[PDB]
Protein backbone atom coordinates (compact mmCIF):
# COMPACT_ATOMS: atom_id res chain seq x y z
CA UNK A 1 0.00 0.00 0.00
CA UNK A 2 1.12 3.67 -0.77
CA UNK A 3 3.49 4.92 1.82
CA UNK A 4 2.60 8.81 2.96
CA UNK A 5 5.21 10.40 4.75
CA UNK A 6 3.59 13.40 7.22
CA UNK A 7 5.03 15.71 9.18
CA UNK A 8 3.88 17.55 12.15
CA UNK A 9 5.32 20.76 13.13
CA UNK A 10 4.57 23.99 15.28
CA UNK A 11 5.56 25.97 18.20
CA UNK A 12 5.82 23.85 21.41
CA UNK A 13 2.60 23.21 23.21
CA UNK A 14 0.53 22.85 20.79
CA UNK A 15 -0.46 20.11 20.78
CA UNK A 16 1.65 18.10 17.72
CA UNK A 17 2.37 15.13 20.18
CA UNK A 18 -1.60 15.09 21.79
CA UNK A 19 -2.68 15.13 17.71
CA UNK A 20 -0.52 12.55 16.96
CA UNK A 21 -1.23 9.92 19.95
CA UNK A 22 -4.68 10.61 19.62
CA UNK A 23 -4.73 9.76 15.88
CA UNK A 24 -2.98 6.49 16.40
CA UNK A 25 -3.16 5.62 19.71
CA UNK A 26 -7.08 6.50 20.37
CA UNK A 27 -6.43 8.53 23.72
CA UNK A 28 -5.60 12.08 24.94
CA UNK A 29 -2.17 12.14 26.44
CA UNK A 30 -1.87 14.03 29.68
CA UNK A 31 1.64 15.32 28.78
CA UNK A 32 4.78 14.32 26.35
CA UNK A 33 8.68 14.82 26.95
CA UNK A 34 9.03 17.96 24.74
CA UNK A 35 11.87 16.89 23.56
CA UNK A 36 10.93 13.21 22.22
CA UNK A 37 10.93 13.58 18.11
CA UNK A 38 9.97 10.31 16.52
CA UNK A 39 8.03 8.84 13.59
CA UNK A 40 4.77 7.04 14.25
CA UNK A 41 3.03 4.30 11.88
CA UNK A 42 -0.57 4.12 11.14
CA UNK A 43 -2.46 1.89 8.96
CA UNK A 44 -5.91 3.80 7.66
CA UNK A 45 -8.76 4.00 4.96
CA UNK A 46 -9.30 7.27 3.22
CA UNK A 47 -11.81 7.31 0.47
CA UNK A 48 -11.56 3.58 -0.39
CA UNK A 49 -8.12 3.53 -0.40
CA UNK A 50 -5.50 1.82 2.03
CA UNK A 51 -2.02 3.58 3.00
CA UNK A 52 0.55 3.68 5.42
CA UNK A 53 1.17 6.96 7.10
CA UNK A 54 4.17 7.97 8.83
CA UNK A 55 4.16 10.52 10.95
CA UNK A 56 6.71 12.37 12.15
CA UNK A 57 6.05 14.55 14.96
CA UNK A 58 8.55 17.13 15.36
CA UNK A 59 10.03 18.80 18.25
CA UNK A 60 11.76 22.01 18.89
CA UNK A 61 13.22 13.04 8.04
CA UNK A 62 12.15 16.36 7.65
CA UNK A 63 13.52 17.16 4.41
CA UNK A 64 11.21 13.92 3.15
CA UNK A 65 8.26 14.75 4.76
CA UNK A 66 5.61 14.79 1.24
CA UNK A 67 2.77 16.62 3.42
CA UNK A 68 2.98 18.60 6.50
CA UNK A 69 0.30 20.09 9.29
CA UNK A 70 1.09 23.55 10.58
CA UNK A 71 -0.18 23.43 13.86
CA UNK A 72 -1.43 26.45 15.90
CA UNK A 73 -3.51 26.59 19.56
CA UNK A 74 -6.40 28.73 19.09
CA UNK A 75 -5.54 30.19 22.94
CA UNK A 76 -2.31 30.70 22.06
CA UNK A 77 -2.16 33.80 19.87
CA UNK A 78 2.00 33.31 19.66
CA UNK A 79 1.84 29.86 18.16
CA UNK A 80 -0.71 31.79 15.52
CA UNK A 81 2.15 33.83 14.55
CA UNK A 82 4.36 31.49 14.64
CA UNK A 83 2.78 29.96 11.87
CA UNK A 84 4.15 31.94 8.49
CA UNK A 85 7.52 31.15 9.91
CA UNK A 86 7.23 27.16 9.62
CA UNK A 87 5.20 27.38 6.18
CA UNK A 88 8.60 29.16 5.12
CA UNK A 89 10.61 26.89 6.29
CA UNK A 90 9.08 23.86 4.68
CA UNK A 91 9.38 25.46 1.34
CA UNK A 92 12.55 26.01 1.76
CA UNK A 93 13.78 22.44 2.40
CA UNK A 94 11.54 21.28 -0.17
CA UNK A 95 12.47 23.71 -2.64
CA UNK A 96 9.25 24.10 -3.66
CA UNK A 97 6.66 26.88 -2.72
CA UNK A 98 3.42 24.35 -3.69
CA UNK A 99 3.80 21.74 -0.92
CA UNK A 100 0.80 19.89 0.43
CA UNK A 101 0.02 21.35 3.61
CA UNK A 102 -3.16 22.24 5.85
CA UNK A 103 -3.59 24.93 8.37
CA UNK A 104 -4.97 23.06 11.95
CA UNK A 105 -6.04 24.98 14.86
CA UNK A 106 -5.78 22.80 18.11
CA UNK A 107 -7.44 23.06 21.36
CA UNK A 108 -10.73 24.11 20.20
CA UNK A 109 -12.70 22.86 22.84
CA UNK A 110 -11.03 25.68 25.43
CA UNK A 111 -13.53 28.10 25.81
CA UNK A 112 -10.19 30.85 26.09
CA UNK A 113 -9.87 31.41 22.52
CA UNK A 114 -7.74 34.29 21.23
CA UNK A 115 -7.07 33.02 17.60
CA UNK A 116 -10.57 33.96 15.52
CA UNK A 117 -11.48 31.01 13.64
CA UNK A 118 -11.92 34.08 10.59
CA UNK A 119 -8.61 35.48 11.31
CA UNK A 120 -7.03 31.36 11.01
CA UNK A 121 -9.47 30.95 7.56
CA UNK A 122 -7.88 34.18 6.16
CA UNK A 123 -4.40 33.15 6.60
CA UNK A 124 -5.23 30.01 4.86
CA UNK A 125 -6.75 31.60 2.65
CA UNK A 126 -3.79 33.61 2.09
CA UNK A 127 -1.44 30.18 1.89
CA UNK A 128 -4.03 28.68 -0.55
CA UNK A 129 -4.33 25.77 2.08
CA UNK A 130 -7.27 24.29 3.90
CA UNK A 131 -8.35 25.29 7.55
CA UNK A 132 -9.28 22.56 9.99
CA UNK A 133 -10.30 23.11 13.42
CA UNK A 134 -9.05 20.15 15.60
CA UNK A 135 -9.23 18.72 19.29
CA UNK A 136 -6.94 16.44 20.73
CA UNK A 137 -8.90 15.75 23.79
CA UNK A 138 -12.14 15.29 22.05
CA UNK A 139 -10.97 13.96 18.97
CA UNK A 140 -12.89 16.96 16.98
CA UNK A 141 -11.62 17.40 13.68
CA UNK A 142 -8.24 15.00 14.35
CA UNK A 143 -9.25 12.16 11.61
CA UNK A 144 -10.12 15.34 9.13
CA UNK A 145 -6.91 16.59 9.64
CA UNK A 146 -4.53 14.00 8.94
CA UNK A 147 -7.09 12.43 6.01
CA UNK A 148 -7.42 16.13 4.41
CA UNK A 149 -3.71 16.23 4.22
CA UNK A 150 -3.58 12.90 2.40
CA UNK A 151 -5.84 14.30 0.02
CA UNK A 152 -4.23 17.41 -0.40
CA UNK A 153 -1.25 14.75 -1.03
CA UNK A 154 -3.33 13.42 -3.79
CA UNK A 155 -4.19 16.18 -5.73
CA UNK A 156 -0.07 17.17 -5.55
N1 LIG B 1 -7.35 21.21 26.27
C1 LIG B 1 -6.52 20.70 25.33
N2 LIG B 1 -5.22 20.49 25.66
C2 LIG B 1 -4.35 19.98 24.76
C3 LIG B 1 -4.82 19.64 23.42
N3 LIG B 1 -3.75 19.16 22.75
C4 LIG B 1 -2.69 19.19 23.60
N4 LIG B 1 -3.06 19.67 24.80
C5 LIG B 1 -2.21 19.88 25.99
O1 LIG B 1 -1.11 20.74 25.66
C6 LIG B 1 0.07 20.32 26.35
C7 LIG B 1 1.18 20.12 25.35
O2 LIG B 1 0.71 19.30 24.29
P1 LIG B 1 1.75 18.56 23.31
O3 LIG B 1 1.07 17.44 22.58
O4 LIG B 1 2.96 18.06 24.06
O5 LIG B 1 2.13 19.75 22.29
P2 LIG B 1 3.52 19.78 21.48
O6 LIG B 1 4.60 20.37 22.36
O7 LIG B 1 3.36 20.63 20.25
O8 LIG B 1 3.91 18.38 21.08
C8 LIG B 1 -0.27 19.03 27.08
O9 LIG B 1 -0.35 19.31 28.48
C9 LIG B 1 -1.60 18.59 26.51
O10 LIG B 1 -2.43 17.96 27.49
C10 LIG B 1 -6.25 19.89 23.13
O11 LIG B 1 -6.73 19.63 22.01
N5 LIG B 1 -7.01 20.40 24.11
CA1 LIG C 1 5.84 17.07 21.43
NA1 LIG D 1 13.29 19.15 15.58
Amino acid sequence: MTEYKLVVVGAGGVGKSALTIQLIQNHFVDEYDPTIEDSYRKQVVIDGETCLLDILDTAGYMRTGEGFLCVFAINNTKSFEDIHHYREQIKRVKDSEDVPMVLVGNKCDLPSRTVDTKQAQDLARSYGIPFIETSAKTRQGVDDAFYTLVREIRKH
